[PDB]
């Protein structure tokens, strides 16, 4: 019921929202003129009403407007050529997005075809490991393959995670280059009319090998125990749909003679590595095994979020109105331990604040601000 939110939001924006850390972030050291003043913010108010092209002069101005409007959620957009809140006085064609963080949005709902426990916006500990693998796979590539140093991972508050890549030269990337980065990171392709969504080449690129090796660390506990993807014929038929027909019968017989998913996976790998893809040559390998693991575990991005320079994205420390959860930074050093269900709601921290220094340090929000500050300290070091 979003009728209790206004009272809780007013307290949150008055005593708990981390304004000074937030401004340290988006002011980026104050080195570039008008960088914060030219940032678009988009507030959502009651009744799904929202406003585009809000912008503020400084931290005090942001605080006062957030505390005046108490928005249900806050989205961050690009840095523009002029003040967004003056964009109607700008000659046509001159008001232009110029810079923005490279962002990623990952939605558990995009995995429904390979999730057995949950569907739609639901999540649980048995499928959250998909996000753990997505963070590790994507973050490794952003850090090691692209050399991006300033990466803020955030729980979106309901069904997934965000990443904000904030390096100086990343923020200037064109939409076309952003799109190229997405394609580099993408392997799972196809809608609901495409049964087999992953096709690998004979020689696998090191990004693919390294991503497979990450999944291999999690696959037994995630796919074979928690999801039990080969529990019975209803489940293992979905996997047989991803391999050549000419081995279904052999695998059916092995599955029926095995006791559990662990044993049945071992048989699939043995058979798959004996399949002859090209009768021309005598070359064999684990391509099928890899294509299955990738289809079930490899990150699926909400790609349109990443391609557009102008694209809004929900802010860190925004409330998610549908759950009350605060969109909190994720401690990269404890990603395996992240529990979305310990993430505090706005109701929970407002209760803590006044249960028997009146700021977020009295509440469960404090450790999440600490992660944010570590990210901000690295940005500070990078500028001196
Ligand atoms: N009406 C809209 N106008 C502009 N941008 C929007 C709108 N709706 C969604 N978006 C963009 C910005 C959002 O931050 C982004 C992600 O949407 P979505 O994944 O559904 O929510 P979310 O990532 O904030 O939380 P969650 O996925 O956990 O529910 O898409
Ligand atoms: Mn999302
Ligand atoms: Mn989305
Ligand atoms: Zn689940």
């Amino acid at each position: 019921d979003p009728t209790e939110l206004p009272e809780l939001l007013k307290l949150y924006y008055r005593r708990l929202f981390p304004y000074s850390q937030y401004y340290r972030w988006l002011n980026y050291g104050g080195v570039i003129k008008n960088y914060f003043q030219h940032r678009e913010f988009s507030f959502t108010l009651k009744d799904d009403i929202y406003i585009r092209y809000q912008s503020f002069n400084n931290q005090s101005d942001l605080e006062k407007e957030m505390q005046k409007m108490n928005p249900y959620k806050i989205d961050i957009g690009a840095v523009y050529s002029h003040r967004p809140n003056q964009h109607n006085t700008v000659k046509l064609g001159a008001f232009q997005a110029q810079e923005k963080e490279l962002v990623f949005d990952i939605d558990m709902t995009d995995y429904d075809d390979v999730r057995r426990c949950c569907s739609s916006a639901d999540i649980c500990p048995k499928c959250w490991t998909l996000m753990t693998m997505a963070i590790r796979i994507i973050d490794r590539a952003l850090k090691e393959d692209f050399g991006f140093k300033h990466r803020l991972w955030v729980y979106s508050g309901r069904r997934g995670v965000h990443c904000w890549v904030c390096d100086e030269s990343v923020r200037k990337l064109s939409s076309a280059v952003r799109s190229g980065i997405v394609e580099y990171l993408s392997l799972v392709k196809g809608g609901q009319d495409v049964k087999k969504k992953v096709h690998l080449s004979e020689k696998i690129h090191p990004f693919i090998r390294k991503s497979i090796n990450i999944i291999k660390k999690y696959f037994e506990e995630y796919a074979l125990v928690n999801q039990d993807i080969l529990e019975n014929k209803e489940s293992w038929d979905k996997i047989l749909a991803l391999v050549p027909e000419t081995i279904h019968d052999e695998l059916q017989q092995s599955f029926q003679k095995s006791h559990n998913s662990l044993q049945r996976w071992e048989h699939l790998k043995k058979v798959a590595s004996r399949y002859q893809n090209n009768i021309k040559n005598d070359k064999y390998g684990p391509w099928l095994e890899w294509e299955i693991m990738l289809q079930y575990c490899f990150p699926r991005l909400d790609i349109n979020v990443s391609k557009g320079i102008n694209h809004l994205l929900k802010s860190p420390f925004s409330v998610h109105p549908k759950t009350g959860r605060i969109s909190v930074p994720i401690d990269l050093q404890k990603v395996d331990q992240f529990d979305p269900f310990t993430v505090p709601t706005i109701s929970f921290i407002c209760r803590e604040l006044d249960a028997i220094t009146r700021d977020y340090k009295k509440t469960s929000l404090a450790p999440y601000v600490k992660v944010f500050e570590h990210f901000l300290e690295n940005l500070d070091k990078s500028r001196k």
